[PDB]
């Protein structure tokens, strides 16, 4: 027997069938098994999951409890001994710009959120969790080890709550647990519009009926559009500064003002909407304001595939994309189109991209202000630097501007987020994120980096000397052997990100895998796909190949110089051509007759 019983909290609807538009849950795309790919539903398993007791503990649950003989090493002392550097200078991706880091985040949020258990406010294991650092139920502490500096300063643990799953969510239920994934697996600007009834209608202008999105009552960034605020207190970030009092902004994923660059992209994307839908009233002047978001809304949609998968997948993926990713057939019914677990952790090579700062400049792309260059740690929650400190565009140039972090296997995540992360739950900016995201690999069951290897097709080292042979380095695969003792047990997060790249790409072969099959799965098993025939007509399709990240810069901001590629390094002027050279998106296939 099968399980497919199980499934509680859902929100089940009824099919249209004939709709030309995509839900917003993401249930009804595949004719056949219509909850496939919507959102609140478990995550895939491409494998087994592996738990300490077979069904939900995770692995350095229990310490008595060893993994294949040996203990699991603390989280926090993996992050200390692998993946801390100091030195900032040399680090940068000489092709790569900034702007390259930020389109990763946003697929990501496109396409996965496993959130974290809740129970409400209001409750007393969240101190009991963050005071004392017990270990029960949700409560998952990363302990700091012997000789850590946060030891003197911060407490014994830094507090982590398990991640939700599905069915129940308060006292559990059988089997092996699975985590919820919060929004639609299929790349559909869910992160713009939402992944819920309740909250994509929140987010929407209906007192006039031109099919707009909600945008800003108090503040304009010189007559463009901010984001709305953020209805609830406490607010994390006017926590950051109580003068300014500037709350976070409301958008179709929770995780929207994470990061000022982040809150920047969201706010791009929203205007590009309300431009759309103003574009094609004025085409289609009989059209009402439901026609006029859904038509809107699905250019979007494509306008994120076509960035993606055209322009930013090759340069991830680079001499790997061929063989995981070939060339469009046609949607094919049965290919599950469902995020899986591991790809959750995969993605998670971004972290790894990111930088020390973030720099404002203003229009010759020079240092805007005596603080144009800030740490990143201080924009963590942080939307008052942008409403009082000059908009959008200065943030916006940096990003074409500067450039991402490389990977490198002695500098692997910066300090701003391995020791200074701040989270909206708590107060300080002290957390860490690898040491977050290891300890997520074990709550999430996650099967040790030899499985994935397998799984790939790609060979498994058993000891030192093959360790070495695989991440080409002597140092790196001793250290990974003195903390876990076979690399069997080697978190999937850290073995992926330690190999080294692929010719052209910024991920090794494992991961270039479990990424590429992932994309190929999202693409073929979406009925809405923006190639499939009849989604678009031909020459919709024609239109819609001129899109460019470079276009909506210059359509939806008052910055005029721009480069062509985006995603490569750019450098100032001599790579910026004006914005009236670049293509624009042509609307009037879009125009419907009456006669
Ligand atoms: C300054 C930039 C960023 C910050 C501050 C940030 C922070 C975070 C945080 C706090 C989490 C939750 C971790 C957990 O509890 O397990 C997370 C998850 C995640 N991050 Fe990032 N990150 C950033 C950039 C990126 C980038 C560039 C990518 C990809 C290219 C990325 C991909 C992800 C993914 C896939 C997850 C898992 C989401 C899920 O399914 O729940 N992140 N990140
Ligand atoms: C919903 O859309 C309407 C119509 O576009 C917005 O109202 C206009 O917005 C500008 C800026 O606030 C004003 O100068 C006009 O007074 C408004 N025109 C009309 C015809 O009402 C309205 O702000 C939108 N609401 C939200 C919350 O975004
Ligand atoms: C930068 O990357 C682009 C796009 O991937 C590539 O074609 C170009 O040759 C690269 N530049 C350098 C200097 O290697
Ligand atoms: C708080 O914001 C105000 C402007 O609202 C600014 O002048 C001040 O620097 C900020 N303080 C901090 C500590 O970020
Ligand atoms: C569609 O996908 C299935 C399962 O992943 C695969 O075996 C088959 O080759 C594909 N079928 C077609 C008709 O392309
Ligand atoms: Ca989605």
């Amino acid at each position: 027997s099968w399980e497919v019983g199980c499934g509680a909290p859902v929100p089940l609807v009824k099919c249209d069938e004939n709709s030309p538009y995509r839900t917003i849950t993401g249930d009804c795309n595949n004719r056949r098994s219509p909850a496939l790919g919507a959102a609140n539903r478990a995550l895939a398993r491409w494998l087994p999951a592996e738990y300490e007791d077979g069904l939900a503990l995770p692995f350095g649950w229990t310490q008595r409890k060893t993994r294949n003989g040996f203990r699991v090493p603390l989280a926090r002392e993996v992050s200390n001994k692998i993946v801390g550097y100091l030195d900032e200078e040399g680090v940068l991706d000489q092709n790569r710009s900034l702007l390259f880091m930020q389109w990763g985040q946003i697929v990501d949020h496109d396409l996965d959120f496993a959130p974290e258990t809740e129970l409400g406010s209001n409750e007393h294991s969240k101190t009991q969790c963050e005071e004392y650092c017990i270990q029960g139920d949700n409560c998952f502490p990363i302990m700091f080890p012997k000789n850590d500096p946060k030891l003197k300063t911060q407490g014994k643990c830094m507090p982590f709550f398990r991640a939700g799953f599905v069915c129940p969510t308060p006292p559990y239920q059988s089997l092996a647990r699975e985590q919820i994934n919060a929004v639609t697996s299929f790349l559909d600007a869910s992160l713009v519009y939402g992944s819920e009834p309740s909250l994509a209608s929140r987010l929407r202008n209906l007192s006039s009926p031109l099919g707009l999105m909600a945008v800003n009552q108090e503040a304009w960034d010189h007559g463009l559009a901010y984001l709305p605020f953020n209805n609830k207190k406490p607010s994390p970030c006017e926590f950051i500064n109580t003068t300014a009092r500037v709350p976070c902004f409301l958008a179709g994923d929770f995780r929207a003002s994470e990061q000022i660059l982040l809150a920047t992209a969201h706010t791009l994307l929203l205007r590009e909407h309300n431009r759309l839908a103003r574009e094609l009233k004025k085409l289609n002047p009989h059209w009402n304001g439901e026609k006029l978001y859904q038509e809107a809304r699905k250019i979007l949609g494509a306008f994120i595939q076509i960035i993606t998968f055209r322009d930013y997948l090759p340069i991830v993926l680079g001499s790997e994309m061929q063989k995981w990713i070939p060339p469009y057939q046609g949607y094919n019914n049965s290919v599950d189109p469902r995020i899986s677990n591991v790809f959750t952790f995969a993605f998670r090579f971004g972290h790894m991209e990111v930088p020390s700062t973030v720099s404002r400049l203003d229009e010759n792309y020079q240092p805007w202000g005596p603080e144009a260059e800030l740490p990143l740690h201080t924009l963590f929650f942080n939307t008052w630097r942008i409403i009082k400190d000059g908009g959008i565009d200065p943030l916006v140039r940096g990003l074409l501007a500067k450039k991402s972090k490389l990977m490198n296997q002695d500098k692997m995540v910066t300090s701003e987020l391995r020791n200074k992360l701040f989270q909206p739950t708590h107060k300080i900016h002290g957390f860490d994120l690898a040491a977050i995201n290891l300890q997520r690999c074990r709550d999430h069951g996650m099967p040790g980096y030899n499985s994935w290897r397998g799984f790939c097709g790609l060979s498994q080292p058993k000891t030192l000397k093959g360790l070495q042979t695989v991440l080409k380095n002597k140092i790196l695969a001793k250290k990974l052997m003195d903390l876990y003792k076979t690399p069997d047990n080697i978190d999937i997060w850290i073995g992926g990100n330690a190999e080294p790249m692929v010719e052209r790409g910024r991920v090794g072969p494992l991961l270039a895998c479990l990424l590429g099959r992932q994309f190929q799965q999202i693409r073929d098993g979406d009925r809405f796909w923006w190639e499939n025939p009849g989604v678009f007509t031909e020459k919709q399709r024609d239109s819609l190949q001129k899109v460019s990240f470079s276009r909506l810069i210059c359509d939806n901001t008052h910055i005029t110089k721009v480069p062509l590629h985006a995603f490569q390094a750019n450098n100032y002027p001599h790579d910026f051509v004006d914005c009236s050279t670049v293509d624009k998106l042509d609307l009037s296939p879009w125009a419907s007759r009456e006669n």
